[PDB]
């Protein structure tokens, strides 16, 4: 059935109460099925070096054992004890802003010896003593896992042993694909490397920090490796990646690859956590949970969401509920909040649970409940439950170019100044799409031919560092008859960081039909659009604009509306083969963004229902495993509204309407406010 | 007679100057009693290691004793001298920052061995030369004395130590007491006790900035104890406080409790600067002349105040005199300058005193000498000095609640992001009141049944951690008859901040008579206001909003006017026992403030005569030795203003009226711009 739980520290419980077992009658009344446990208490669990104390592990399994609960168990590197550090101090890794000192979580060097063999060793006695628990369903391994800006010695000093394997030795190769003369930065003898902390080359910087997040993705394979001696068939090994994080989850990871660090899990997992309340959009979770089905190809475990939250989150009625069936609209097979209760002391006394500080319940733990109920009947649970996906539209990811533009800034092409960054272009542009209903997958950059041919529309959002290989790929895709859509910044340089030396976009010219070779910070220019794009006339340019131009044969979309640089456009398509080749030269507002890429939905015959009702209503949809259709409606706003039904077939939910009343395409549908149905494309039961 | 005068650096006047004489008689001409000296120049008195010159010591006695002038003389600890660091570096603390390095006042760690010997040595020969001067009449003890954030190793093994003391050796309880469990953060053995610079839990960090605050009472009185072994039977001691600097006297200190550090002296000081010139609002002499009022339980000296000041303080004409009558009216038995003169180099080249860069006249030092001829005569003198506050309203101030809030932001639960601090909170309140013309005393949260009950209406602003026993005694003085009222954020977490686990408030539900759980940082929130506070209907919810869910029997004053959180309450008062308890579940912007406050002191049985005259002149007052009732009317506006008296006597000073010209309550009086009369109740 659909996982649904929270996250549960008995050993943070204050010790004076004596309450597990009402917390596991609360949680199965609320219809939760699994707990998250060991993840964040090495210390309590392993008090002194080399002994264990499993109090805490076995009370909940015992607990959870009693109540019918699921488990999953995380392994608890993820924080480190005061014994550990005492020892070695080496634990803690060295980062640019100098010596470290204990206390914060994950700040650990995740290569270091000492962190790695004790790791193994807690890693091995926690999972060897939980395996054979019948209640224990999977494991997590480790905990939004990261480098942690680690510059280390050791870290170094393996980078430097990898560069000398990729380049055969070759410190002539090296100095040219790094452009290292510039500055007297020349490495002309292995023993003079000087330490990366302050090169001020993003070919060398952007290198290293790919090295890092590979070693990120080495350590959960080898803690997924080690659960393996031990596990049963009947386990998963799962992981919690998290999103850029800005105040919530923005964006693309800047310190892991989600799409290769997943291949050592047998199920994707993800936390997400977004604005609520007046600001509640469904855009966090639906970007969460698109990039999650997309790096597991599949159903993915929301491990961690928010239930009251931080301060400011706290749902109003009705929003807990929307937020939680918003996750299973994307494809999720689990919900779980971080966590059951409201932690006393410490660093995150005010990121609150289901439960706040009194242990009593509260109105967001019983529409948790409430939703909780719901799912657990096997008429709405088995109707949701491993949701299929079939997407028209591929957004192209790459965490090489965010890293590539986290230095050269969009607007500066130096690390200070200007707003935009890589990740403001990608949300800029998924969240049009979202506003218009339609629904994406997202890939790598590097994707396979056969992966690009299944979609009708690939975008490039400001793809700025690629390889060859990827260049030629996507020419394909478009001659084929595939439709390319690039924005701004893309394909400008090489694997290395290295800037083309060639006519820009590199191999592209011919399939974009343009070339620039000149850019600038636009001051009061806006766009002159002759026809296919007339309601974007007056649109303002932003930010960066580049003076593309195009080949005799283009059409041109848009042309800047300024003295200076009216000779040049501002997006142009071009036909190449059976397909065509989009570029839009600057950055553009929300509601520009939704007419050029409404635009090219329809110059690529890309249609989805829902896409009517745009800015009334979100719909979200995909086939259960009956083979039926499943249109979700959710209404992200604080009024009641009324709209056209998008799909026939039967209310599975009821709304302020009963379950299993019949509708059809047309009909009148009236939501409340932070109001959900879902429409399943059968008759009534 | 009242104390006026000014701090005084012979150290620091250009050399080939000799003017000291002058400065003395420019001083006696403007009324000046006092000057303090020597405690920003160990290098000057103590040039080399153990060799010892008192010439700028005794050049400045010998000008005093022959003007007529007394002499405050300050301890030289709180600066180091070049030849001291260069032995021993460690005299000079570890911060987070990390190293430190020489030239700077106050980044010295105080419990450095090094530091509290050639202390010790410097104190013992300054006092023992000064001791039987007859101009001398009294010590400051090191200046604005705090902990300077030292991390240094040895306050770190000093404070585990006391933590072994407090917990009887028992880590169990440690850890359970401050969660330590979080984080992987236990603390399983001694030797395995970390730096307690980069700890995230707050328990923990809290814990060691009270301990340091208490270090730093510890060597206040260790230099009094010190003082006490030479100095005279008619010589006092003291020291000068000062709040949390934010350009200037904002709210309460955060690194040091005044209410404790205060036992160990005669008399408390305190430094007290304002924004001057249109943005003169009486606010922050009267908060700073309260809490150090409040904190010695009587008159206190101001050590120093602003003449010209820093750039942009230059009074306007007439701002110098209210600026100084302000300070008697908050009981202020002595104003002195910081400083006679200013400075030609360095740090406080242009933190100005009376004289300018070239020891001229000048109209502030003109403007100070007609006020100081004015105290200086025994009609005016005798009447104000010595003043006594009965106040009905006491504010609770908590060092512990501060440094709580300062990590757990009241706005996002996290020491980043928010804009609303514990003292904007206090000071919040106490604006409100200062508008309200209702006077205040400060009491420690700790304060006893018997100090409460003194009080008609006790305000808990942020009251963020308590002990067990304040909130029963709270929850007493309410039952016997008080009126408490306790804003958002009070009451949350015990002694070791940690948030209680039963109902809140804790222990207090009945008292309030109600309950909440939930919380938020409003969006678009509104009261609604259906009786009682029907003025405030329409205000706005701001920064946090606490969902309150009363009792049946309990009095909703407002309700959020929102359809997510219209089932909660934003303001309540509730009986219990013959008083009342009073919540105020949100911010509220200064005028709801006063709004509310001004039906909470109705319902409280406060009122006096000035309270009428509230937005119109500011009225201060108490009872002189004399046994008469002085009535301060300071206008804090760049206008003429008319309105009735609010006392009947006579008017003490004349105004732009003559001195001693009788009053009737109700009679029209006029005064100029920032001006100043006192009515006297005789």
């Amino acid at each position: 059935p659909i996982l649904f739980g929270a996250a549960y520290y008995d050993e943070y419980i204050p010790r004076d109460l004596d309450r597990i077992d009402t917390d596991m009658e609360m949680m199965t009344r609320a219809g939760i099925n699994v707990i998250r446990i060991g993840e964040s208490t090495w210390s309590t669990c392993e008090p002194q070096p080399g002994h264990f104390d499993w109090t805490h592990i076995d009370r909940a399994l015992d607990a959870a054992t009693n109540a019918g609960i699921n488990v999953i168990v995380g392994t608890p590197t993820y924080a480190v004890p005061t014994w550990l550090v005492a020892m070695y101090p080496d634990v803690l890794a060295t980062t640019p802003a100098g010596e470290p000192h204990y206390g914060a979580r994950q700040i650990m060097n995740i290569v270091n010896p000492a962190y790695r063999l004790y790791g193994e060793r807690v890693i091995r006695s926690l999972i060897s003593h939980v395996a054979q628990q019948p209640c224990v369903i999977g494991y997590q391994v480790d905990n939004e896992t990261k480098y942690y800006d680690s510059v280390s010695h050791d870290m170094q000093v393996m980078f430097i042993k990898q560069l000398r394997h990729e380049f055969k030795n070759d410190l002539e190769a090296l100095n040219e694909a790094y452009g290292l003369d510039y500055w007297s930065n020349r490495i002309n003898a292995w023993e003079d490397f000087p330490d990366l902390t302050g090169s001020i080359n993003e070919s060398l910087r952007a290198r290293f920090d790919r090295f890092r997040r590979d070693q990120v993705a080495e350590y959960l394979a080898w803690q997924a490796s080690i659960i393996r001696e031990y596990m049963r068939d009947d386990q998963f090994i799962t992981h919690n990646f998290d999103y850029e994080w800005r105040g919530h989850s923005y964006g693309l990871q800047p310190a892991v690859d989600h799409f290769r660090a997943a291949r050592a899990l047998d199920i994707c997992g993800v936390d997400i956590y977004h604005p609520s309340e007046d600001a509640l959009t469904g855009k966090e979770i639906a970007f969460g949970g698109d990039m999650a089905r997309s790096a597991g190809g599949g159903n993915y475990l929301v491990l961690e969401t928010q239930a009251q939250g931080q301060h400011g989150w706290l749902p109003y009625p009705g929003q807990l509920r929307l937020q939680a069936y918003s996750h299973l609209a994307s494809g999720a097979d689990g919900i779980m909040y971080w966590h059951w209760h409201s932690i006393h002391n410490s660093f995150e006394t005010y990121w609150r649970g289901l439960l706040s500080h009194d242990f009593e319940s509260n109105p967001t733990y019983e529409e948790a409940g409430r939703f909780g109920r719901e799912i657990g009947d096997p008429r709405i649970g088995d109707t949701l439950s491993h949701l299929s996906k079939r997407n028209a539209v591929a957004i192209l990811a790459s965490n090489e170019s965010l890293t590539a533009l986290s230095w050269f800034h969009i607007e500066t092409g130096f690390p200070m100044g200007g707003t935009l960054t890589y990740n403001d272009v990608l949300r800029s542009i998924y969240d049009a799409l979202f506003e218009l209903n339609v629904e994406v997958d997202f890939l790598p950059a590097d994707a396979s031919a056969d992966q690009l041919a299944g979609y009708s529309l690939v975008i490039a959002p400001a793809l700025y560092t690629t390889d060859q290989q990827t260049i030629d790929r996507l020419a394909r895709y478009v001659k084929n008859g595939g439709h390319l859509l690039a924005t701004m910044r893309s394909f400008v340089a090489d694997e290395n960081v290295k800037v083309w030396h060639d006519k820009a976009p590199h191999h592209l010219v011919d399939i974009f039909g343009m070339t620039y070779n000149q850019f600038t910070r636009p001051m009061g220019v806006s766009l002159k659009c002759p026809d296919t794009l007339a309601d974007l006339a007056g649109a303002s340019a932003n930010d960066f604009i580049e003076m593309l131009s195009p080949a005799p044969e283009t059409h041109v979309l848009a042309w800047y509306d300024h003295y200076a640089w009216d000779s040049y456009a501002a997006i142009t398509r071009h036909a190449f083969g059976s397909g065509d080749a989009q570029w839009v030269g600057t950055q553009l507002q929300a509601d520009a963004w939704r007419t050029v890429l409404a635009e090219a939905l329809s110059n690529a015959g890309v249609h989805t229902p829902g896409m009517e009702l745009a800015g009334t209503v979100c719909v979200r949809s995909g086939t259960n495993t009956a083979g039926d259709t499943v249109t979700y409606l959710l209404n992200y706003s604080g009024s009641p509204i009324t709209f056209r039904a998008p799909a026939s077939g039967t209310f599975l939910l009821g709304h302020p309407v009963t379950a299993e009343t019949p509708v059809t395409v047309g009909d009148a549908v009236t939501l409340p406010r932070w109001g959900v149905d879902i429409i399943v494309g059968r008759q009534p039961t």
